C-alpha cells in the first residue's frame, strides 16, 4: 500500500457534517464509509442518511450513542436512503425508511479490522474509508485546531469517526463536528508510536462495509 492515501482526493468523501448535540457519531462514522464504498464501486459520490441509522438501528441508542458495526449491518441487511430524502434532524425519531420509498444503496456486509494492529488498519484505509473509534472526551482533542495530534489522550474510546487517509506519521480522520473544528473538520492523528491501542485508542474497534 502507498505512502499516502487520501480518499478526499479520489472524490470519495462528502462534505464534513456537524452531528450537533446528538450522540450520533456512530451513524455519521458509518455513513462516511458507505459514501466512500459506493463511490469506489459505482463512481458516484452521494450523501446518505445518518438520520436513518439514528432512527432505525435498534441495537444502537439513538442520540445516546451506538455502534458503527450495528449501523453498518443494517445497511447491509436493508439499505440506506439519500441524505436529501432522509435529512438529518439531530434527534432520534421513528424509523421512516418505509415512508421514504426504495433504498438508495445497499451493502453486502461488514468486516472488522483486526484490533490493536496499526498495519491492518492502514491496509483497510488504503482500500476504503474505515469507521474507527477514539477517545474524544479530552480537552486536547476537543480544542484541536490542526497539526499532527499526539494527544494527550487515553484509550477510553467514546467517539466514532472515519479514517479516510493516512501518511507516514498520521491517520487522516473525518470528524463530525463541522468544518470549524480541526483542519476544516479533519484531524491527523499520529501513527507509528508502537502503542498497540493507537493514540487515543484509535485501533480499538474499526469496521468497514463490504460491497461487491
Ligand atoms: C458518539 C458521539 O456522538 O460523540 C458517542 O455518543 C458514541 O456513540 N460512542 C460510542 C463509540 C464506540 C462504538 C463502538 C465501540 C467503542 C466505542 C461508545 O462509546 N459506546 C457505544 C454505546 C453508547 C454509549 C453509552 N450509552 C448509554 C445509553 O449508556
Amino acid at each position: 500500500i502507498p505512502e499516502y492515501v487520501d480518499w478526499r482526493q479520489k472524490g470519495a468523501v462528502t462534505p464534513v457534517k456537524n452531528q450537533g448535540s446528538c450522540g450520533s457519531c456512530w451513524a455519521f462514522s458509518a455513513v462516511v464509509t458507505i459514501e466512500g464504498i459506493i463511490k469506489i464501486r459505482t463512481g458516484n459520490l452521494n450523501e446518505y442518511s445518518e438520520q436513518e441509522l439514528l432512527d432505525c438501528d435498534r441495537r444502537s441508542y439513538g442520540c445516546n450513542g451506538g455502534y458503527p458495526w450495528s449501523a453498518l449491518q443494517l445497511v447491509a441487511q436493508y439499505g440506506i436512503h439519500y441524505r436529501n430524502t432522509y435529512p438529518y434532524e439531530g434527534v432520534q425519531r421513528y424509523c421512516r425508511s418505509r415512508e421514504k420509498g426504495p433504498y438508495a444503496a445497499k451493502t453486502d456486509g461488514v468486516r472488522q479490522v483486526q484490533p490493536y494492529n496499526e498495519g491492518a488498519l492502514l491496509y483497510s484505509i488504503a482500500n476504503q474509508p474505515v469507521s474507527v473509534v477514539l477517545e474524544a472526551a479530552g480537552k486536547d482533542f476537543q480544542l484541536y485546531r490542526g497539526g499532527i495530534f499526539v494527544g494527550p489522550c487515553g484509550n477510553k474510546v467514546d467517539h466514532a469517526v472515519a479514517a479516510v487517509g493516512y501518511g507516514p506519521n498520521y491517520i487522516l480522520i473525518k470528524n463530525s463536528w463541522g468544518t470549524g473544528w480541526g483542519e476544516n473538520g479533519y484531524i491527523r492523528i499520529k501513527r507509528g508510536t508502537g502503542n498497540s491501542y493507537g493514540v487515543c485508542g484509535l485501533y480499538t474497534s474499526s469496521f468497514y462495509p463490504v460491497k461487491n
